């Protein structure tokens, strides 16, 4: 009995030192992908997971949340990642007053709550609102919480009929083509979970293919 | 490049993760062996849905263990080591009381299983808990007030909830019989039995087994 | 470049952490190994890694050592071993002043260095003491750094010249038929060496070997 | 039983801690690839035994770089992503101070390492140094102390011991020039290129290399 003392104790301190390392990556991995500074725009209405997301990206001990003075609004600079959050509302002609955090704006997160079906009249005229002041930069589209519809991102992925119908309810719909002009690509994503952390999982691929689209823009404008 | 060489390590540390959780569960399984000295009969009791058949198949070790056909479809039957599990699903209401008598020849103690969330079938619990005190009046009896997660418990806040112990006695008619100078013994465990930290050898489910195996020697002790 | 930043510190903390738990499973297979109180008498010369050995089996957190009044001496209770620790000296007939250390000794570990091959007379003089003074005890000798002379125990077991040559010189010679009387087994270690913490490395079979020994002693006396 | 579990447990963790070992080694070679942006060719020089095949080696990837033949024996060629690394045994007292010149066209980096053990060989040294300036006027010149751990210095003692530091300078003639205003630099590093923390992308060792492709950079601006 006295042989198996601490033997678990141990087992659960190693896994918690492969979960940090396992972030760490994935921290070091999105940080990297930015070679010049970039304003990115967190997008969406309350409670889809912006916050959540931005907090998942940043390295505790380096980077620090600016205070503004709109409650709607969060900022961060994460490495060349400047990170601007904004809780959207929809449904009004006062979104004017955000046109100045679209000048100079890199790219553009837009997080859905999936789960939350009845916001989703919310969702659509909050993206909508961005399509309309945003006109030139990429838009990666993160389907956030699929969890809570028992999805992972390989079933969601495969679940063809759950994907027309959110895209029927929000409006978004892809345009991968470069050359056809703005570009919108959708993303099926837990954020919470651990494997979100993955540097090949879908959320990382989100952000590689933003940056991947951001440089296609950079590369346009100098020719 | 960097990027091939950090998603080997990020495969690496998972595949690390979940050999370590193997591990931690194999503790567990060679702890459960190591109380059980000599062949001891535990009948694992309760109605339906309550999670017995989950429990042993935690206790069990898939390369050693293998489930025997019983004859009964209610009836499982498997042996761990020293520990002779006999599962038996009660419950629905009936005269039949003594149909299972023959399963408590040389019974050396009882887990009865509870579901906290089912509170419809409280009165099956009830029956059936009634049923197994009068087919045995000596051995020690475990009672494991199981799922306690659905109603928003861990074991901790379970054991503090004095309000929802007393609701739950109430309701089923189990209650502590702690002194082993007052006769038959009965204790209560409030346990998540899917949980992983359920693996745990310091945890509820684990000091309910210990608390099981110090009953039997002390019955052993004046026989 | 910043990609790589704080990888290697991690690997760090993960390897020192599998380091301390690598040694946690030796400090519990050993502390096992003994099922009563037993009395262990670590002896050699000075230097030969006597103490070396003690504090490698102990647990810092609970096991202290108590205070002797003859500087040659240490003792320290882990969990059922009694280690008695004696730095011998050889070539004097005051070798009698230790006789009580003897008195219901259980077992010896006698250690030598197999690099002070000056010192080899003392060694064999010491040998000769503790067989004169313990006739009944099963003894398991560890040639001890056998890294200095570019050994490790595989290559150590294979260098039949070198190890009749190490008997010669120290008149230790195995005996490993417990029919024949008192039983002696040499085993070849470095008991620094990270591996010399593998339960099935040499210093561990070398306990385990003297533990059986103690209970051929104990069943034998029981008829 | 439970034994058997502690060693499944042990060989898992030293299998894992050797992987680990294994991924600190890549960081390494991975942060050497991309220090050069550009192919540069970086000439490895020293008397023979001083340390460069096995620096070379520590720098490799063994999967995709393949050291290509050469016709002289003293002369080794790899290359290593855009570190083109010439190899050149040095050595010995004569008078053909011109044979290796032609292995300095379009040289952009020296790394010059010298054995502080082998005293007997300091004035071939010395002599070697001499032959290598006279060639190479303008390159940087980094130069590795190696084999401190043969003296008892780690790279953090033998920065302070500034006694033996003014000692190596005298008898080798290497002195230090950090000036890259005052013309051709050379920088001295103190370094143990066996050991596994000479791997750590903070170290001397990989200072080093910082250092010398920093001064690499310096000089294209000026071209
Ligand atoms: N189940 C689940 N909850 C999530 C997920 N992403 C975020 N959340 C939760 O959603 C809540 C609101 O998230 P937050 O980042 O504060 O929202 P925002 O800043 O207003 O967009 C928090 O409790 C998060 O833990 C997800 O993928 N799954
Ligand atoms: N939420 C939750 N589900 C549980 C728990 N224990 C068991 N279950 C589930 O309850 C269901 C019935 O369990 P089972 O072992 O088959 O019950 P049995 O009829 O008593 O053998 C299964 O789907 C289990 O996964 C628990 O602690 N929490
Ligand atoms: N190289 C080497 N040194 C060892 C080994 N075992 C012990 N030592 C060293 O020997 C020295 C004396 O050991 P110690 O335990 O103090 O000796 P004792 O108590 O007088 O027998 C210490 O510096 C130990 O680190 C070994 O296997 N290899
Ligand atoms: N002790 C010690 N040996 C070293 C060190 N670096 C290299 N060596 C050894 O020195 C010997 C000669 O090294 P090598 O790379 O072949 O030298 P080269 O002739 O300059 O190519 C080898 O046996 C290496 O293992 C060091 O830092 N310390
Ligand atoms: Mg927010
Ligand atoms: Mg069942
Ligand atoms: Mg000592
Ligand atoms: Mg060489």
């Amino acid at each position: 009995g006295s042989m198996l003392d601490n033997i678990q104790e141990y087992l659960g301190v190693v896994k918690a030192k492969l979960t940090e390392f396992y972030e760490k990556v994935f921290q070091n991995f999105v940080k990297s992908l930015f070679g010049k500074p970039s304003s990115i725009l967190f997008l969406g209405i309350d409670n889809a997971g912006k916050t959540t997301l931005v907090n998942k990206l940043k390295s505790d001990s380096t980077d620090v949340y600016m205070p503004t003075h709109h409650p709607s609004t969060s900022y961060i600079e994460i490495g060349n990642l400047k990170a601007q959050v904004i809780d959207l509302g929809g449904h009004t002609a006062a979104r004017l007053a955000w046109r100045d955090y679209f000048y100079d704006c890199h790219g553009i997160v837009f997080i859905v709550d999936v789960h939350d079906v009845e916001r989703f009249q919310e969702v659509r005229e909050a993206y909508e609102t961005v399509l309309s002041l945003e006109k030139r930069a990429p838009v990666v589209v993160l389907m956030n919480k699929i969890d809570l519809e028992g999805h992972t991102p390989e079933t969601a992925e495969a679940d063809y009929q759950w994907k027309s119908w959110l895209s029927q309810e929000t409006g978004i719909e892809n345009q991968e083509d470069p050359e056809r002009g703005q570009v919108v690509k959708i993303f099926y994503v837990t954020i919470t979970s651990g494997s979100a952390n993955s540097i090949t999982g879908p959320l990382a691929r989100a952000f590689k293919w933003l940056e991947a689209m951001i440089t296609y823009n950079n590369k346009k404008e100098s020719l």
